[PDB]
């Protein structure tokens, strides 16, 4: 229990601070080997340490994703899971949870860590230690094949899965390209599929919700046309209600993932902002204050800007969603502060000048900062102004700014997009999935006020024995494929 | 463009003043349709697939965010704007008709003084113009060089395969 | 005339639903051989499934894009073609 030997920033190396997990890190199986048989006295292989990992919490904790460190880290956790089946059949080293109730593969998803993840999510083995295995084959008639991947602890039936670790505990950077493999490609896409009708009911519901706020909106005053305002109102304090009490339930249960990502989901806290706004202005209407009529329009226009999140139901539209994103956030706010210094300068000096003269324009830095947008906009007055005694020098000033902001810049922001464009492309597509598998994990959880129950994935299915007792059965997920390659490599 | 123009004609013995219109209507589909006639030659007829291709693949996205953001933000302005400290945006057809001009270069931004919410509107135009005009806009150009880069060579393939039909 | 051994959406496998067709479809050269030339009683060439395809029909619906299909595929093909012209020159497989 060394400062060096833990994890943390500075000079470290962490291996499991144990000699068994030393060994098997720094790929010596010699000593590994030696050390599981000594006959003086044994040693032990579900061993933990003060953090609460074993041997195989500290290989998936050192993993790397250079191929160098992934082939050794996998061929070391093969390795000893086979030894561990040879010394220990009876108890399971792959169940053993650490301090923070976390199992090597929980480990590997929320870490990052995407091929150890990878290999042990679709591990094949042979005859021998073949109960230790996690995708299996059903039956091979001609060149189709039945593969039955184990949905042991990563189904979203279980409270904590390897759906919602990835989904809303790992903080990696690129953790979009983690679900978008084998068995977890295809369990999201009929989970996704059997919720379509849920997910469309609510954009229904959101979409007449914003119809009775546009309706409310446009028919208001400065009888039965007066009841039936009074009950758009009443419906719309509803609604924004519940919107609100929806969000908080959200991030009441999701606490720890607002600093974890901030630009994955971002339209949570654009609901709610929206729901306040809404509640805000209802409960000001009361008050009868002049500020109602912003406020309440401030929420509308927000609502209907919230009617894009209803559009990832669709590959098309929902990658066009993601690339919009990707742009404003990449390529606009330099654009918006090169952009916004130039204005202002160049306002500034219009300002100063042009009130020699030999109504007037330029008044106040307000007029100027109009105008200069006004130029980008493609109405700019480029006039050359014989009333002041300075028309040379504003006339250049102009051009110049024109020159500098409208030719050059407007047109290079261009270029930044397609640039953009083109680098984000397939990310884009994969950040659509990570997000449809978002959805799909909210909305397998019910309302805040009604539970959904959960509908266990998979089927059961007769995976042969154990090494001791009663057949071994398990939940598998099936998914058939015609291969003619490798169904070469089997005659 | 047959059908329109034979019920045009049919219904002219009807002496209905929805005579112009449809006749009309026939005229500028049928020159839309010498659009057909230019695969004769390759570069022409290469060209108009590869308008079809940009039409179907980067177009409709950007008519449907456009058509939300526009009525949203009209929809705001003609709720706004009627309460004074003609009158503009007093329909919700002006305010949308007002913000296309912005996107076709000649959209009105001014301060409008009479009314009590002038900052308010000032600023809702100015996020609208921000969002769908130097965004929107530039990003569909973007999309129509990587859709161009993408589709050449298969445009070619479906030329030939036109000419083939023809 | 299984609903496996026919060609639908689900698990199935469509192969000519004939031992001939299925011989050949599995890269199986020395089954479809000694199938030709049963002393006992001889299998036929063009004979017929239910849906109409013979094994040349099979050989082509069951092709796919893929190099290791096509190989497969166009390999049996000529193979089973030359072999209809040893064993019945007169008519023709093609038509």
């Amino acid at each position: 229990c060394g400062r060096f030997f833990q994890k943390h920033q500075g000079t470290c190396f962490y291996f499991g601070e144990l000699p068994l997990s030393l060994a098997a890190c720094t790929k010596q199986w010699d000593v590994v080997t030696y050390l599981l048989e000594n006959p003086h006295q044994p040693a032990s292989l579900e061993a933990t340490d003060s953090l609460g990992n074993t041997v195989l919490h500290a290989l998936v904790m050192i993993a790397d994703n250079s191929p160098e460190n992934s082939a050794l880290v996998i061929h070391m956790y093969d390795s000893l899971l086979q030894m561990g089946a040879r010394l220990c059949p009876t108890v399971q080293l792959e169940d053993i949870c650490n301090h923070q109730g976390l199992t090597p593969l929980k480990l590997a998803a929320k870490e990052g860590k995407i091929e150890i993840f990878r290999h042990i999510l679709q591990r094949e083995f042979s005859g021998l230690y073949q109960p230790l295995s996690r995708k299996f084959t059903e039956w091979c008639y001609g060149p189709v094949r039945v593969s039955l991947y184990d949905l042991s602890s990563v189904d979203s039936w279980e409270k904590n899965s390897v759906l919602e670790i990835i989904a809303f505990h790992c903080k990696s950077p690129h953790r979009h390209r983690m679900v978008v493999l084998e068995p977890l490609n295809k369990l999201l896409q009929e989970k996704w599929d059997r919720l379509i009708p849920r997910f469309f009911f609510n954009f229904a519901c959101y979409l007449v919700y914003m119809i009775i706020f546009t309706i409310v909106a446009y028919h208001q005053p400065s009888t039965f046309g007066d009841s039936m305002l009074l009950l758009g109102h009443i419906l719309i304090l509803l609604g924004g209600i519940y919107l609100l009490l929806g969000q908080l339930w959200y991030f009441w249960r999701r606490r720890l993932f607002i600093w974890i990502s901030f630009m994955d989901s971002y339209f949570e806290i654009l609901f709610l902002v929206q729901a306040l706004l809404t509640v805000l202005s209802q409960v000001l209407r009361f008050v009868e204050t002049e500020w109602y009529l912003p406020l309440l329009v401030s929420s509308l226009v927000l609502g209907w800007l919230n009617l894009l999140y209803y559009t990832r139901g669709f590959q098309h539209t929902g990658i066009y969603s993601v690339m919009i994103f990707k742009v404003i956030l990449r390529d606009l706010l330099r654009f918006l502060l090169v952009y916004l210094v130039f204005l202002f300068g160049f306002a500034v000096a219009l300002v100063s000048l042009s009130r020699e003269a030999r109504p007037v324009p330029y008044g106040g830095i307000l007029d100027a900062s109009l105008e200069l947008f006004k130029f980008t906009i493609g109405m700019g007055e480029l006039a050359f102004q014989e009333q002041l005694r300075f028309r040379g020098v504003v006339l250049l000033l102009l051009l110049a700014y024109v020159l500098l902001t409208y030719v050059l810049l407007l047109n290079m922001l261009i270029a930044l997009m397609s640039e953009t464009v083109n680098s984000v492309a397939t990310d884009s597509w994969s950040i659509w999935k990570l997000q449809k598998a978002i959805s799909v994990l909210e909305m397998e959880n019910g309302y805040w006020w009604c539970r959904r129950k959960r509908h266990r994935a998979g089927r059961l299915l007769k995976v042969g024995t154990k090494g001791d007792g009663i057949p071994d059965e398990r939940w598998c997920f099936r998914v058939e494929e015609v291969n003619w390659a490798a169904w070469e490599k089997t005659l």
